[PDB]
């Protein structure tokens, strides 16, 4: 079980999987996730993904609790930090 | 659906709408919300707005879960950071 983040719409392009945790921009980059890059994601059942517009879990927050082929026009290519929960 | 913050009592004066997220003072300013300015707000049903006296989600916290024509004497013109939840 992991959250997989995808570069392109409908789970296309480059992908990176992450376990639960609170990942800053620098930490995302080390995990090979660039800024302003995420477009779709797969979320395990029962899990929560809080996607933040700015670093350090600030700015607009978009929340996903299931597989999402398109994050929305506002959220597209905006992720700079993320909190992942298995609850 | 958005939280709309208003300059004056009873939803008067300048207004700015924000999606869920954790907004610092600088982020509020970029969204055109000055410090010590907010007097009333509209909150979508089921949402929570935590209004903080100081930057970075510290100091006194005032909580609103419905449309509020007057934030209260203590809370008036004090917002410097805010957390908005759709839950
Ligand atoms: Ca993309
Ligand atoms: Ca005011």
């Amino acid at each position: 079980k992991a959250v997989t983040f995808y570069e392109d719409i409908n789970y296309g392009g480059a992908s990176v999987s992450l376990q639960p945790g609170n990942y800053t921009l620098s930490q995302l980059n080390t995990a090979k996730i660039p800024n302003d890059w995420m477009t779709s994601l797969k979320v395990p059942s029962g899990w929560t993904v809080d996607v933040y517009e700015n670093d350090n879990f600030t700015g607009t927050k978009w929340t996903y609790t299931s597989d999402t082929p398109w994050v929305g026009n506002d959220a597209n290519d905006k992720m700079r930090s993320v909190k992942i929960y298995s609850t």
